């Protein structure tokens, strides 16, 4: 397990989305659906060129898993996935810019639910998640583990679990008051209001 430091833009703004008052928190769900759905549109896209991209996997999905026993919401994509080079290094490019950007619209008057624009919605997972986890597969990587509780780091490690052949599984270590994720009912509710086109089948595991 390797520990990194992020830089201050993006250590503020996981502080903000932690600390700012903001009841309508069920917009992470959306958000992280959206981008389990470009990753599903990336492999899908470099397959019409190269068919062997899929030899990891044909079905392009998501699933929504809830646990109540280890209070967690893990959502499951069979995208494109994340190299060790795109957990540490490229995504922190994509994060810093979008972070100033967000943060600018935010002092501006924009609202923490149109963070999605600014290419950072997979933040807005700290609304609901005091951890996240992400286990990912990517055709030209090994699987590995991200995983950070904010507090100034992030952790990069190769992952030892369920071999997942291609793709990104987000495991939301959820708050304690923010258990109604793990409902049915609840969680229905949300893909029904936020994600109801999304070009590929989701399926709403239960328990
Ligand atoms: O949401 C994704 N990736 C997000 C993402 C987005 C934007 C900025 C940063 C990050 C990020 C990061 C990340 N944020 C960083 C911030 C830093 F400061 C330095 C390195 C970083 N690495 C790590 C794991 C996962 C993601 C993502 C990608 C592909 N397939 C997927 N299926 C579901 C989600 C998902």
């Amino acid at each position: 397990m390797e520990t990194f430091a992020f830089q201050a833009e993006i250590a503020q703004l996981m502080s903000l989305i932690i600390n700012t008052f903001y009841s309508n928190k069920e917009i992470f769900l959306r958000e992280l659906i959206s981008n389990s759905s470009d990753a599903l549109d990336k492999i899908r896209y470099e397959s019409l060129t190269d068919p062997s991209k899929l030899d990891s996997g044909k079905e392009l999905h998501i699933n929504l898993i809830p646990n109540k026993q280890d209070r967690t919401l893990t959502i499951v994509d069979t995208g494109i996935g994340m190299t060790k080079a795109d957990l540490i290094n490229n995504l922190g490019t994509i994060a810093k810019s979008g972070t100033k950007a967000f943060m600018e619209a935010l002092q501006a008057g924009a609202d923490i639910s149109m963070i999605g624009q600014f290419g950072v919605g997979f933040y807005s997972a700290y609304l609901v998640a005091e951890k996240v986890t992400v286990i990912t597969k990517h055709n030209d990587d090994e699987q590995y583990a991200w995983e950070s509780s904010a507090g100034g780091s992030f952790t990069v490690r190769t992952d030892t679990g369920e071999p997942m052949g291609r793709g990104t599984k987000v495991i939301l270590h959820l708050k304690e008051d923010q258990t109604e994720y793990l409902e049915e009912r609840r969680i229905k509710e949300i893909v029904k209001k936020h994600s109801q086109f999304i070009g590929y089948p989701i399926t709403l595991f239960v328990e």
